[PDB]
């Protein structure tokens, strides 16, 4: 009735529980956190919308804030974080700030920011002639290939085919804009269609996996480096920290792989509040709480994760450990996702594309033809909703 119910994701979720014990011994304010994972967190929130009833505060995850802005989901809160010593967006990243303000009103404070960067076996790179990680695409490739010639179930590189980053994040970097300056997809012109090729290279040559193996970070990359190169966020610095002890002092991260550029996504959370809550108050009360720098930094820092608040990057620990040197330095030219509000339906559709590709043995051309229609046509359903 009073509990301030707060829905949030995975395991920074647990960071937020603990901190919010503070928060209720300060205020009186009950806290209540629903901890959803990832995977299942855009169905709840589409259910929330349907149904009017949810939350008072959700973390959003960024490349979902167009769709529940433009749903009404949201809260403006332009007016409350102006005010505020430790909401206000001059504090946060460019990019990280363009995922919470949208036509001038302002609907969440950004909680975290990532990146995606490339995870690599130094000894084992080392091994196949490579001293530092790959620098560009053919090295990326090369290696790759020569890591999977060590044996019949040794890989070289993952490709995550539930990861709605990775092909876009590719796409860009051969020059893609993924959609041109008018909104029409580009899926099926060169720059994309020959980044979809490139990708299924490695299944094809078998040097990334065309299943799921079943295998935790630990067993894949520790060990003798099944898979021994891979991309993801600050998360998984933190797990193999922890899970894979064997390979201390044998791993690094590095800034991705160019072609004609190098850039990574932009992600990471904002909180927000659901626009049919009763307690909007006390909701913003709890962002402001937890949008104190210290508190901010204490769990940032624990957990490897990366602010987005940028005046953090001048703490000790994110100018000089190596891990954050090197997401830090990849955040400068990092980029949102498309900031459109069918963004996960289309990542959804692309998952399924890839699918057809990888695992179906579908034609790379054939297959973005048809993805592109779908996104087309995803696109005039929601122009005919605003023309009639
Ligand atoms: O897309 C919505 C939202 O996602 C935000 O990303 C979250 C991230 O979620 C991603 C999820 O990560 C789960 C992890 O999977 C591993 C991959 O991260 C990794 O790159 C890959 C290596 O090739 O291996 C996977 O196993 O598994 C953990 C459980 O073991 C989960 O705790 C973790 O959530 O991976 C999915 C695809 O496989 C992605 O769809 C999903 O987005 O989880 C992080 C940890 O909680 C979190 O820090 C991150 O913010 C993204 O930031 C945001 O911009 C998007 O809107
Ligand atoms: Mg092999």
């Amino acid at each position: 009735s009073k509990v301030l119910n707060v829905w949030a994701m995975g395991d920074e979720a647990k960071s937020l529980k603990e901190l919010a014990q503070k928060f209720t011994k300060d205020t009186g304010i009950e806290v209540k956190v629903q901890v959803i994972p990832w995977a299942n967190a855009h169905d709840k929130l589409l259910t929330a919308v349907a149904s009017k009833s949810g939350p008072d505060v959700v973390q959003m995850g960024t490349t979902w804030m167009p769709e529940f802005v433009e749903a009404g989901a949201l809260l403006d809160i332009t007016k409350d974080v102006e005010k505020s010593k430790n909401m206000n967006s001059d504090l946060f990243f460019p990019g990280s700030v363009k995922t919470t303000q949208f036509d001038g009103k302002t609907y969440g404070v950004p909680w975290y920011a990532e990146t995606r960067v490339l995870f690599y076996r130094t000894d084992l790179l080392k091994k196949v002639g490579y001293n530092e990680a790959p620098k560009t695409w053919d090295e990326l490739s090369d290696a790759a290939l020569k890591l999977s010639k060590r044996g019949k179930d040794m890989y070289g590189f993952a490709i995550d085919p539930n990861e709605q980053t990775t092909g876009f994040i590719f796409g860009r970097q051969n020059g893609s804009p993924l959609f041109d300056k008018d909104g029409t997809p580009v899926f099926n012109k060169k720059p994309f269609v020959d980044t979809v090729t490139y990708l299924d290279s490695f299944i094809k040559n078998g040097s990334a996996p065309d299943t799921d193996l079943g295998l935790d970070a630990s067993q894949s990359f520790g060990g003798d480096g099944i898979v021994p190169m891979f991309m993801s966020g600050p998360w998984m610095v933190n797990t193999l920290k922890d899970t894979a002890p064997d390979i201390d002092g044998k791993w690094a991260t590095a800034v991705l792989p160019k072609k004609e550029n190098n850039e990574s996504s932009l992600g990471g959370a904002n909180l927000s509040i659901f626009k049919y809550s009763n307690k909007k108050d006390d909701a913003l009360k709890f962002m402001d709480y937890m949008s104190q720098p210290d508190v901010q930094l204490s769990w940032l820092k624990d957990t490897n994760s990366m602010p987005a608040r940028m005046d953090a990057w001048e703490d000790d620990m994110l100018k000089n450990d190596p891990y954050y040197k090197v997401f830090g330095e990849q955040m400068k030219t990092a980029e949102p996702m498309p900031l459109i509000p069918q963004f996960e339906e289309i990542a959804q559709l692309y998952g399924k594309s890839w699918e057809q590709i990888y695992r179906g043995g579908a034609d790379v051309q054939t297959q973005m033809d048809t993805f592109n229609d779908q996104v087309e046509a995803l696109l005039k359903k929601l122009e005919h909703h605003h023309h009639h």
